[PDB]
């Protein structure tokens, strides 16, 4: 289990370029780690009815932490996604549904698709403790990235 | 497991637009069905020492059969792929690994990724019999689409 | 009644080459803008000051970053054939019952003797439902500038950041 | 030497995150490789009277090729540079002056500093051939990134 306080579970996933990425090895870099889980790339964000691809996810680049977006999509796909949105951070592929299970942030069956990453957000301190956590069961529910950026910088400034 | 002559197993998968697509219902349309399985979209094809995204897959549009490309990628991704390559045919998402198992055309573990669609090609006649079949265990091995187009039109015309 | 620029595009559902129903709003709900292209008939030629040919650069609409929906009163079977022969990536919807061409007020009374034919019209609808672009001519043999439509389409697409 | 038509020499450098990055292993990814050498991070670009930190280097993210900016700066330094300019691509550290020597793109003594990367640009095809090359001995001479992006997409499209 993972929730406010508890220590975040280590893990390793491939990024857009198939380079393995270990969580603790990243926390070991000095800055906090922002983990963002999302259903699927090239997927729109909606409201009551209005759906668009206006995803301000690139604003997480403003945060003073190592951002790690994670979805069950493949590296080749995420790589495509990363390049098209000129995203500066890394996108990890949980193609084998490992992590989404480890962090208990998965949709049993979304629109027919089974085992999809839920929209979740975790901020882990350089030691390994979950300083922040946000999750919704509504997939078309885009997060407040500006928000996560604040909390991220807050937590970052915390370690002074 | 499937093999030439044998009758192709029915199935239903979502296309780029989440519309369900039943195999037999397509065969019922009158033309032969060409099924193309591929590891992943936005994936490159490589030669002895070369690698590129020069995938002449759009040539299958020349065939006189309903073409159905299938990969475990998600609909949102395939949709992205389809639009960017101006592909006229449908791409079906076997996100749940059903069909790649049904047709016994899956890689156990590709570059670390588990349960990936192998590069396979099946041509099914309006009745349901496999008139053509080709498969390779080498993923970076692009098929001869000009070829499949021939065999496809041959099988199509053979139905005088 | 009538659909006009700025105003909101009327919803509707038509069959595509494969008889699959296609609802306008359900498409706008997909995230991208919708480009609607009406044309008299498939396998119909386009002409200039005189030169008539079947050199129709309609496939260039695939370059646009919007869901393209070509519409004509032709039948699904006919459109499917037309679609496959021109390796068109987008969908062709059949207004066999003259519904939509009337809804959008884009129909010829009597073309060459044929009654209730779709006029050559172009509409670009934003994901919300507002007509951001509109172009129509009463001259049937007047092929549209697809290259053009594609840029207005991408503009409207991009101006959505 | 490293000029047009000639085949680019392989090499491996660490990126902002100390992850090793092999040139050929990147070319093996499918897209062309754009190598950009620069004197130093947090260094300004000037003219004959005015200087500024208006470096449109992030525009290389528009190119359809794997971009690899290289300088003798350290990984920690590049990482800081990368995050501050929200640069999507990778920055490789040639701390040991290897590559700049290998590609013969180094300043003997710049403003007193010895063995600094010269401002150079190489575009390599997935096979390994230099399709483009541009170099200047004037360090404060910022390149036309918009340009490199063109040549990059041209070369990218050429492999169709």
């Amino acid at each position: 289990l993972v929730e406010l306080g508890e220590k975040a579970p280590d893990f390793t996933l491939p990024n857009q370029d198939f380079e393995p990425v270990n969580l603790y090895e990243v926390l070991k870099r000095g800055r906090p780690a922002v983990l963002i889980f999302f259903p699927a790339a090239f997927s729109p964000v909606c409201t009551k009815e209005l759906c668009t691809f206006r995803d301000k996810m690139a604003q997480l680049e403003k945060a003073n932490a190592e951002v790690l977006a994670i979805s069950v999509d493949s590296p080749w796909c995420l790589k495509k996604f990363k390049d098209e949105n000129r995203l500066a951070f890394n996108l990890l592929s949980d193609y084998n549904r490992e992590v989404i299970k480890l962090y208990n942030v998965y949709h049993e069956d979304l629109k027919g698709l089974k085992m999809v990453a839920k929209r979740a957000v975790f901020i882990v301190k350089p030691d390994g403790t979950v300083a922040y956590k946000w999750v919704t069961d509504n997939p078309l529910n885009e997060p407040d990235y500006d928000e996560v950026v604040r909390e991220a910088n807050k937590i970052a400034g915390e370690l002074v």
